[PDB]
């Protein structure tokens, strides 16, 4: 099936006026239905829409670095057009320089995916929580703080642990792809160097090269002592062996809902 | 060689009076070397011994709990024995009901891990960390809020991230038992389930050999493919490998520390 695709976290930087500043944090003060703490001149957090926004105003940390002195934190997916209008109205729009420095990617599947193989073909980090059966259940690969993150795991079981309604589907897992700074800009093609595969290595003939594989595909850290030159032979090779890879299907998902989703950026931005 | 051995950590839990209660909260205002916070005469927040000591105390959570009402958390290996006994006269005695909520067992070792990992006879879950260059550098073994919790980690790497004094050692591992709730009595003679193991062909010096046996042990047709000439090359390889395990040196560490050790947690409970 094709995997439902959706914009799954929003970060969106910016600066205030002196006026603004006192205005917007005048005017949070009034509304009892957000929350305010750490307050100064210079500085204040909120957390608006039964806390499905974060908010937060701090000029001295702006002018000490050279940079965007608030940030708005939120999951457009768990918004209500009414209020996302609301919040455009009176913070956004208030908010000059603006821009994103947050977009999160997120693939929904029917299907289970613990038993694909997800790859980078670049050399980077990775992270891998098992299940008691010895079975992966969340993979992570890159680092959080970076241009460039991503997580495979079980939205059911997750969804099910953080005690939300049960789903219809006997699989569900996610795919998402944490953009930060300057990346948010490729985000209608960032999972290139990203593979989603599952081969089978039998039907290969080389002999020492199916053995090196299979080792590599079931001792991860094994990747760390093959050397560098090494280590590209054998991603080639993981990559030349399956026949379904799923990049293709979020590629064309992507393509087929670029244009709304586009549109629902430049909401924002206006 | 022997690893050294330590706690790591240690969390002490009691009931302090009314009358109590305030004169401490009374004794730590006076102290401007102490640092306190979210204050009530129910709640109290502290930090003590240039932020190496945590007290908190909280009536209305110990109770909605069913626990004892005061922790006090810090590292031994941190502290001064001038300090250690501050902090016993001045805090640790005027508590009641006192005893461990946690403690940990902290193994150095001088010798690289990255090969090495852990098995309880248990499947329990698991996290591993990866570097850049696809080695491991942290492995967990169960999860933290459990009676028992196992990190293994590049305590080096840790050390070197941690801005901490660089060490004369080319290697520097660490595997740390962290034992909470009841089992902290226990701290003793926990491994007849427990080996800290490296597998068969792990301990080979050679990629290419230690590849081609994983193999040789994973699929039985790989043999069906072999010319004999290498089915004993890898016979004999098999014949030749022993699984490494650390558990006994631990348990002689221990044997040989445990009076000491002993000592130096019933200097807390007088």
């Amino acid at each position: 099936p094709q995997p439902e695709l959706s914009f799954d976290a929003m970060t969106i930087v910016g600066n205030l006026n002196k006026t603004n500043a006192k205005k917007l944090s005048d005017f949070m003060s009034t509304e009892p239905q957000i929350r305010l703490w750490d307050i100064l001149q210079t500085k204040f957090k909120a957390k608006a829409l039964q806390e499905k926004v974060y908010i937060e105003y701090d000029k001295v940390k702006a002018d000490s670095w050279d940079r965007r002195n608030m940030r708005v934190e939120f999951n457009p997916n768990k918004l209500t057009h009414e209020e996302m209008l609301w919040l455009k109205q009176n913070i956004i729009d208030y908010m000059e320089d603006d821009g994103f420095t947050r977009l999160d990617l997120a693939f929904d599947f029917e299907d289970d995916l613990s038993d694909y193989y997800a790859m980078t073909d670049k050399a980077v980090k990775k992270t891998i929580f098992y299940g008691r059966n010895g079975k992966p259940e969340t993979k992570y690969f890159g680092v959080r703080d970076s241009d460039r993150f991503i997580r495979i795991y079980n939205k059911k079981q997750e969804r099910k642990d953080n005690a939300d309604v049960e789903v219809m589907s006997e699989h569900l897992w996610r795919v998402e792809i944490e953009l930060k700074r300057d990346m948010v800009d490729y985000w209608n093609d960032c999972f290139n160097d990203l593979h989603i595969l599952q081969p089978d290595w039998k039907t290969i003939e080389r002999t020492s090269d199916r053995a090196m594989v299979f080792m590599l595909l079931n001792d991860e850290e094994e990747w760390g002592k093959l050397e560098r030159r090494t280590k590209n032979k054998y991603k080639k090779l993981i990559k030349e062996i399956s026949l379904i890879d799923l990049t293709d299907l979020m590629k064309s998902t992507l393509k087929a809902n670029e244009k709304q989703l586009q549109k629902q950026i430049d909401f924002w931005q206006r």
